[PDB]
């Protein structure tokens, strides 16, 4: 399957539904009115590196000041790769924002500081493959049971709030994921 | 880094985020419901000297009957330069408006009369260099200890309130800063 047949789940956070450059559809935040808080305050900023047809879903996110997540159905076995997200539309210093990443309670994003990576109002992905097969799911040399859900954890710190802007899981390995340009 | 990269920290005083024709976030301000009072009287009138595409920064402010102020945390060692943005919408005379301005306990603008300075309904800039090393603040040949945070205060003497409209801190010195255009 190519790109578009390939994608079996994607969200836009805190937004309404979108079809980027390359066919995706970021379906309507399910999470809204449930949990966490969503804001648009973004909508306000041009961001950088990426498509402006497509900005729209980095000036939306979906933040908490407390621990929160999304649960994802997976309905076959296979390899997949699972692509967060981000940016930094309010601090413009390193650690003011920090937080940890988790998948099934496996730390698969230690301390995530987005403007220490890519700057101001700029945008940030991360890239995690893993494979469900026999039971079980693999992910960055680590083995747990699998029981059809997958959950992804945005976790709490001490230097201000979890959040994201959008995702999306797509059956294959990672030279098939469209990237970023060079210039961060 | 070259300017919107350069800048920490910025605020529109008693306003909505907006950004300028020079490509600076003044965020949205973070006292709201908090310290003191917000008042967009000034958005019926036109802003001399401002170009007019940002003469919202200039139309909102942050006044108050006694004296408050904002605090700022500071990351890294380095040379900085403050930025302080006012217009005069109500007073047509001098001595009816005047205050004092102080950074960490120093005196840094004394009797502050914007009127004074450029007349009614006319933006007015003031530009505070500083260093922080080894420790210390020092600005206008003062030093002091520095403890991770700057507290930029204004004071409430005998004639009327002190106020603020926007605020900037940028890495740097005066020859990276832009000016407004010369006024009589």
């Amino acid at each position: 399957a190519g790109l578009p047949e390939s994608v079996i789940w994607a969200v836009n956070a805190g937004g309404e539904a979108h079809v980027d450059v390359h066919g995706i559809h970021f379906r309507k935040d399910p999470l809204e009115g449930r949990v966490g808080r969503a804001s648009d305050y973004g909508m306000k900023l041009p961001i950088l590196r990426s498509n402006p047809e497509d900005q729209i879903l980095y000036q939306t996110e979906r933040y908490n000041e407390e621990t929160f997540g999304y649960e994802v159905p997976i309905k076959e076995e296979g390899d997949y790769v699972l692509v967060l997200k981000f940016a930094e539309v309010y601090f413009a210093q390193s650690q003011q924002k920090v937080f940890d990443v988790r998948l099934n309670g496996h730390v698969v994003v230690k301390d995530l500081d987005i403007f220490d990576r890519v700057g101001h109002s700029t945008a940030h992905d991360e890239i995690i493959p893993m494979s469900i097969r026999k039971g079980k799911l693999s992910v960055q040399g680590e083995v747990s049971t699998f029981t059809g859900k997958l959950y992804i954890e945005f976790v709490k710190g001490y230097y201000d709030n979890p959040k994201v802007c959008a995702l999306y899981i797509m059956a294959g390995t990672v030279d098939d994921v469209p990237k970023l340009q060079p210039h961060p």
